[PDB]
């Protein structure tokens, strides 16, 4: 008993590296989930930047990112995360955060009311394909075939 297990992918653990090791900027690359309809809201989007920073009280970070939609309009966004000592997830719903297989990769796993989806960024606009190969091929076999990969033909918006 035996192949019915997917490729190895750990969860990031607490240690006080984090979140500082985080921070700085991230660019969204492709995304997974059960059906296209959690994908959908990304049909438009040629490309995300993302910042994460230091929140202004203790356990809190803010978030910045600006979408380029596909027909070059920029949107700003910004959220601001709790982190739980001892945790690496993020509240605003929860994500959790993975390790990746790519170098200056992370994936995330949004859980929620009857929806779920799993996200890829890296630092990186333009990771080596195979990261992006590998992130389709575990998210799949976590039954999240539903795939769509951000195209990032056009510049990033301003951020
Ligand atoms: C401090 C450790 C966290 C580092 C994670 C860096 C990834 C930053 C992106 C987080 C995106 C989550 C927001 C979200 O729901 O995505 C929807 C779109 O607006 C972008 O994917």
């Amino acid at each position: 008993s035996h192949m019915n297990q997917c490729p190895e992918h750990s969860q990031l653990t607490t240690g006080k590296e984090f979140p500082e090791v985080h921070l700085g900027q991230w660019y969204f690359i492709a995304g997974a989930a059960p059906t296209k309809e959690e994908l959908a809201t990304f049909d438009p989007v040629d490309n995300i930047v993302f910042n994460m920073a230091a929140g202004s009280a203790p356990m809190q970070l803010h978030l910045r990112a600006t979408i380029r939609m596909k027909d070059g309009l920029c949107v700003p966004r910004k959220w601001i995360y709790h982190l739980t000592e001892g945790s690496t997830d993020l509240r605003t719903m929860k994500t959790e955060l993975f390790s990746s297989s790519c170098p200056g990769g992370i994936m995330l796993n949004e859980t929620g009311q009857g929806y779920q989806r799993f996200l890829l960024y890296n630092r990186s606009p333009h990771p080596p394909e195979k990261c992006v190969e590998e992130f389709k091929s575990l998210t799949s076999c976590l039954d999240s075939k539903a795939f769509l990969l951000t195209p990032r033909n056009q510049e990033a918006c301003e951020l």
